[PDB]
């Protein structure tokens, strides 16, 4: 039924740290196999996003607040989306890429589903490696 | 105290599937009585949103990334909000309506609160059927 | 490892209620020490946001839908971000401040991490009081 209890972790990233690398380090340290971002708040200086249907990554630098950071992650993969707001309330969003740097802080609550395992397997329909959910066993 | 442990489900919707119908099918299959979207990431082609205070639904078609999908759902009701971003980072958001179609994928982590039951009961204050939380018992 | 199980609460705020005060009342009533917004949907009339890097709070009044409300909260502190959409799909976001009032409803699922305790301690790096996570014990 792809059901499972959940174990949660709370963490705070520091100024200057790059988000993707830190999330991967956390996933590795705790050997998370089926995790997702359950909650997130903070700020960024550098932002790296890949807009819908775009192949290239867009790099931005400024004063940004993280409005939402959603998605799944595991030992060998992830799929995260980010939305940020600037000093005038304007928001931008897309597929989060490596390169986002913490401004003052990034608070996160990450959930792990012990009974499941996430992997990225080729989907003949979309043509990309998509989320595959199987029992941890 | 309206407190409860939570059971989580992970799922992936496929290209071409309509979100509301699939969420309802999942709710029905597992007989979820007090669920909420704990995490979500993906993409859409068709988007159906009802903007703030509007009576009519706005239908859009294009290349969109799902930035956030939040809300509650249960056997006989739901209340979900969606935010999407286009190929240029521009975002749009509102009350999600039936009609949103998956582009490449939609990854979801849904939580269910076994000790509670969600229902929609008339609120003399707002004038609409609002979320009512009671013990599962 | 800053890990913990989670206990969840579901609640609905009423028309006219101010969000910060109600969240604090809920935190106080249940003596929550390490909580976060796990899910949220609803509408607002008055919106109080502090944009990225800004010192002053921006006050708005109108017809808004809550697209996302994220962040942590505890007995003596909180850090929440809000994103809202107007009658034309336009979104605005920032650091949520006291002053946001419910329009028709605000549905929330709040998680509490029993094994942890959140506090705000001075960070010599950012220069502000930041999230500090310690064991509940």
């Amino acid at each position: 039924h792809n059901a499972s209890t959940a174990r949660f972790y709370a963490l705070r990233l520091l100024p200057g740290q790059e988000v993707f690398s830190q999330l991967h380090a956390f996933v590795q340290q705790n050997q998370l196999r089926a995790a997702w971002i359950a909650g997130c708040t903070g700020s960024l200086t550098d932002v790296a996003l890949r807009y819908a249907g775009q192949e290239a990554t867009t790099s931005l630098t400024g004063t940004f607040e993280v409005i939402s950071l959603n998605g799944t992650l595991e030992l060998t993969g992830e799929h995260l989306h980010l939305a940020v707001s600037d000093p005038y309330g304007v928001m931008l969003g897309g597929h989060m890429m490596p390169g986002c740097t913490v401004r003052t802080t990034l608070e996160l609550v990450i959930g792990e589903l012990p009974a499941l395992t996430f992997s990225r397997q080729p989907c003949a329909i979309s043509g990309y490696d998509e989320l595959h959910i199987s029992s941890r066993l």
